[PDB]
């Protein structure tokens, strides 16, 4: 599957592709401002995932620091990146069908939208000012909205024990994007496209 990363943000990002236990494609790129990364991704790819990093360092071996969503401080992501992150996430060709969504479940970094850029479903999108309004005790002094869990590291918010409830800071991530998972048990905003359809994520899909 193709997926193109669009930054359409005025601000240079690190596009970061990965399954958690490798890279996907080149697995990272710096993407300035209006600038466009075409990656492949295999069929069958179950939990990747795609999210922007703000205020990168990258030494010439590719070796440094981002203020969202590092992951052990490389330029080519093999590991998710480090909260907060607004999350494109997809399990692909999986009886058929390829799972898209938005997720919050790890704060919120970049506004994004994720679309197929083929056709038979639609795309879901995260682009409210969730850093401008998120919660004092939220804010990640690097940049973004930290998810609860994340902050205060409890059974409820992190839903340790597979139970548990929305809470005043995932009602918080749900009222500005309801088309994003706020929580573990959020009732699920995935949508199913058909197997193999090509996506677009656009960070800064308005802005």
């Amino acid at each position: 599957a193709t997926f193109e990363i669009v930054n359409r943000c005025s601000y240079t990002v690190w596009a970061a592709a990965s399954k958690g236990d490798a890279a996907l494609d080149a697995g990272g790129r710096q993407l300035n401002s209006g600038e466009s990364w075409t990656i492949n991704v295999e069929p069958g790819t179950n939990g990747g995932k795609i999210w922007a990093r703000t205020d990168c360092y990258f030494d010439d071996s590719g070796s440094g620091i981002c203020k969202t969503g590092d992951c052990g401080g490389l330029l080519r992501c093999k590991r998710f990146g480090r909260p907060p992150t607004t999350l494109a996430e997809f399990s692909l060709n999986q009886y058929g069908k390829d799972y898209i969504d938005i997720s919050n479940i790890k704060g919120f970094n970049v506004p994004m939208n994720f679309s197929p850029t083929t056709r038979g479903c639609r795309g879901v999108r995260c682009a409210a000012d969730i850093v401008g309004q998120c919660p004092a005790k939220l804010k990640a002094p690097g940049g973004g909205c930290n998810d609860a869990c994340t902050v205060f590291q409890t059974s409820e918010y992190c839903c340790t024990t597979g139970k548990c409830g929305p809470t005043e800071y995932s009602r918080f991530f749900k009222r500005l994007c309801p088309d994003a998972f706020s929580y573990v048990l959020d009732k699920p905003t995935t949508v199913t496209c058909p197997g193999s359809s090509n996506y677009r994520v656009t960070f800064c899909p308005t802005a």
